[PDB]
């Protein structure tokens, strides 16, 4: 049982990605200050915080809003995530609603039981350097809060989009970054207690993503994951990978094995290594590897 939630105008608009992307699997929480963004939000469920402190808007950026408009609405979130075993708390770190009240949507989550994974990214460096400051604090709020933190800087995914690439529609990458690693973790959903033991309480956590069409595409999109820009240090150090290959219906069980065996050479000697495949009809010809390394 999966619930991926939704914190903030980012956080909602990777959930809105990844409910337009055919994501069967799980339930989708959006929660928000903006009564605005929930509505455009398509969620099944939705929820406003701080809506004594708001009075039914944003928090308009200030991470202190958040914080206490989510233990306001403390209560609801405890009912929306009642007896999910699992729960992603997807949010972009420097706005007022994420910095705050993901955090703590976490933690909920954490005392609650549920395997919690934060998935959230860093805002771009372009982005002035308060909003930055904001991040850093909130990323290390949500590092206290949850079992396994993914934290993806938007600044490397520069490094993957174009030059072109305008600035305000670069988060929609950035949105489909998120969408791959919760989604990544989400479609393996192997034995559950396997994900346990490479999640449970192993903090700072790296991604990596490879995606690859060709004539090598299980070579190629293996490479281009375990040296994924995304990678803040190459996977070696870690102690335990759960690495997904997903795949139209052309996917091979040979190219399975292939990425397979790319992966686990580049990782520790003797790591803890679990790995699935997935097949997805929707899929052309690309497969795409996707690594995440735990415990540093
Ligand atoms: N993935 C994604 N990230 C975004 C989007 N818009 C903004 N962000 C990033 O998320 C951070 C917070 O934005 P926002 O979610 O509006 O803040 P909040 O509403 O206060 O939680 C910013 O620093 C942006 O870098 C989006 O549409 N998708």
């Amino acid at each position: 049982t999966l619930k991926v939630i939704g914190v903030g105008g980012g956080g909602n608009n990777a959930v809105n990605r990844m409910i337009d992307h055919g994501m069967n699997n799980v339930e989708f929480i959006a929660i928000n200050t903006d009564g605005q963004a929930l509505n455009l939000s398509k969620a099944e469920s939705k929820i406003q915080i701080g809506e004594k402190l708001t009075r039914g808007l944003g928090a308009g950026a200030n991470p202190e809003i958040g914080k206490k408009a989510a233990e306001e609405s403390r209560e609801q979130i405890e009912d929306a995530i009642q007896g999910a075993d699992m729960v992603f708390v997807t949010s972009g770190m420097g706005g007022g609603t994420g910095t705050g009240a993901a955090p703590v949507v976490a933690k909920i989550a954490k005392e609650m039981g549920a395997l919690t994974v934060g998935v959230v990214t860093r805002p771009f460096s372009a982005e002035g350097r308060k909003r930055q400051t904001q991040a850093a604090a909130g990323v290390e709020a949500m590092k206290a809060a949850v079992d396994t933190l993914i934290v993806i800087p938007n600044d490397r995914l520069l490094d993957i989009v174009d030059k072109s690439t305008p600035m305000m529609e670069a988060f929609k990458e950035a949105d489909n970054v998120l969408r791959q690693g919760v989604q990544g973790i989400s479609d393996l959903i192997l034995d559950f207690a396997d994900v346990k033991t490479i999640m449970s309480n192993q903090g700072s956590a790296l991604m990596g993503i490879g995606v690859s069409s060709g004539e090598n595409r299980a070579v190629e999109a293996a490479k281009k994951a375990i040296s994924s820009p995304l990678l803040e240090t190459s996977i070696v150090g870690a102690q335990g990978v759960l690495m997904n290959i997903t795949g139209g219906e052309s996917l091979s069980l040979f190219e399975a094995q292939e990425a397979a065996d790319i992966v686990q050479d580049a990782a520790d000697e003797d790591v803890n290594m679990i790995f699935g495949t997935v097949i997805n009809p929707e899929l052309q010809d690309e497969i795409v590897v996707t690594v995440i390394a735990t415990g540093f």
